């Protein structure tokens, strides 16, 4: 086994939070004292190894802005026990009645937190590869944590969120994640709308190659859109670092938009 293994009896699945095709997510209790989240595996869907590699990545990462792994049960049905995030998906949140009231300051702040989680990823020499709102979890007090580390890997695919060079040539770097982050900014500034409204995957790929970039979302300051465009520079190395993005977003209302309403 490994040091992250826990007896299945020390878990108590309670509310089914969600369900996918790989299995489902449950809010439960661990050791009778701890509130947790449990990701289960549907026995046929994917190999134990394939499902658990997400947990393999999480054993090497630990940051306040990344969903924390608590333990695993590696005998079918396989379980991945993580910290529980009380508000669920950022996407559902941005879409819901809940998020219809979020204003730019809260939005920029959520971005700053995600950028901080990614800045850790960046300095740990990893690439997430699946960065988008659906993969960010919201908690109490609008705390945003990065989740879904299954595709993440040590730097040894939806064209809408994936950088061109990563989607076309498999060139996955922290800079391709920076591209995804710029797309994630549009999701935050539009209430979770799907990027490139009215364009099919093929049209997106084609258009992005010709230099097309999404225009400034309504109500989004031009300065925040410029940051998005920096995240989408065609040359991966011209794209800002997550360390830069985190600082820029945290200071946004003083250093970039002091006159803000
Ligand atoms: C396993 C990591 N993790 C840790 N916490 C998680 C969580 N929490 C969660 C999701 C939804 C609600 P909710 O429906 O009651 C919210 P509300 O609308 O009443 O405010 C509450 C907690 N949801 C999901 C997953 C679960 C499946 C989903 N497609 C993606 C996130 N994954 C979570």
């Amino acid at each position: 086994k490994d040091a992250w293994e826990i007896p299945r009896e020390s878990l108590r699945l309670e509310v089914k939070l969600g369900q996918g095709c790989f299995g489902e997510v449950w809010m439960g209790t661990w050791n009778g004292t701890t509130r947790v989240a449990i990701k289960t595996l549907k026995p046929g869907t994917m190999s134990p190894e394939a499902f658990l590699q997400e947990a393999q990545v999480m054993k090497k990462l630990r940051h306040e802005k990344l969903v924390q792994l608590y333990a695993v049960v590696s005998e079918e049905p396989i379980y991945i026990v993580t910290e529980y995030m009380s508000k669920g998906s950022l996407l559902d949140f941005l879409k819901g009645e809940t998020g219809k009231y979020l204003r730019l300051p809260q939005l920029v702040d959520m971005a700053a937190q995600i950028a901080s989680g990614m800045a850790y990823v960046e300095r740990m020499n990893y690439v997430h590869r699946d960065l988008r709102a659906a993969n960010i979890l919201v908690g109490e007090n609008l705390v945003c944590k990065v989740a879904d580390f299954g595709l993440a890997r040590l730097i040894e695919f939806p064209i809408k969120w994936t950088a061109p060079e990563a989607a076309l040539y498999g060139r996955f770097t922290i800079k391709s994640d920076v591209w995804s982050f710029g797309i994630l900014l549009t999701e935050l500034t539009t209430k979770g709308r799907v990027p490139y409204p009215g364009m099919v995957n093929r049209e997106v790929l084609d258009q992005v190659e010709r230099g097309y970039r999404m225009p400034c979302p309504p109500e989004c300051p031009e300065s925040l859109h410029d940051l998005m465009c920096q995240c989408w520079r065609k040359e991966p190395e011209e794209r800002p670092t997550f360390e830069y993005l985190q600082a820029f977003l945290e200071d946004y209302f003083t250093s970039t938009e002091p006159q803000y309403q």
